């Protein structure tokens, strides 16, 4: 209504991080067609305690034609804990993958690094053309890698889920992380919407993918003890994952 510009949580947070967000946004404002997706004005922006550290959550949302919502979540405590969070959730007319990246940090380290392009079919097919694409993609090395959990038969073959050892590893995530978004890109510019018929089924897909996030991301953990069980129930159901209608 009247608003402020203050500067991004980005420059307050691991370099990696930064470097990724900057990097996710300029792939989707160089292939896509952005316009604003407006959260409940208290959501956008999100001050707290924990501990006596600062909680801050910087929430960014666009959609395009092909995606309902995408999503950019960005939040620091203290110096305990960095995060960025995103996801692109198609419109279910599309036959397209979800695509999901996760960056858990905090003190010059990161922990955890995962991105998929998660199907939308219960196979756990991907289309075509991401198969040809992805297979393509030159093989990473990645080190120390990490074991997906039993929930996680979401993700599709080509997820990757490491604890990055060197600044060599974050290179090579970031990096691999940009070609899936420019193959998730092609994608979606290349999509005819389905029948109504696979729309219902595209509906099931993500229904599932956002059911079995929101039983079991752990960024829940840390919201509950931010702002109470409820608060944490209403972000997770309503601002990260939201069920397509």
């Amino acid at each position: 209504i009247s608003l402020t510009s203050i500067p991004s949580l980005r420059e307050q947070q691991h370099p990696l991080i930064r470097q990724l967000a900057d990097c996710i946004e300029e792939v989707w404002h160089q292939h896509l067609d952005l316009s604003p997706y407006h959260l409940p004005a208290e959501l956008g922006y999100v001050e707290g305690r924990l501990e006596g550290e600062k909680l801050t959550i910087e929430n960014r949302c666009y959609q395009t034609p092909q995606f309902r919502k995408m999503h950019l979540e960005l939040a620091k405590v203290g110096n305990m804990l960095d995060i960025l969070h995103c996801v692109m959730f198609p419109r279910p007319e599309y036959d397209l993958p979800m695509f999901g990246c996760d960056l858990v940090g905090g003190r010059g380290q990161i922990s955890a690094a995962i991105a998929d392009l998660s199907p939308v079919h219960l196979d756990r097919t991907l289309p075509e053309s991401y198969n040809s694409a992805l297979t393509s993609l030159n093989t990473l090395n990645f080190s120390q890698p990490r074991e997906l959990p039993e929930w996680g038969n979401i993700f599709s073959d080509f997820c990757i889920f490491v604890r990055p050892s060197s600044p060599e590893e974050e290179a090579m995530f970031l990096g691999r992380v940009r070609e899936f978004l420019q193959v998730h890109c092609q994608g979606a510019i290349a999509a005819s919407p389905v029948s109504a018929e696979q729309k219902q089924q595209i509906l099931a897909g993500q229904h599932n993918y956002c059911s079995k996030q929101q039983q079991n991301d752990k960024t829940r953990r840390v919201l509950e003890k931010a702002f109470g069980v409820d608060w944490a129930e209403n972000y997770m159901t309503t601002v990260l994952f939201d069920l397509p209608e």
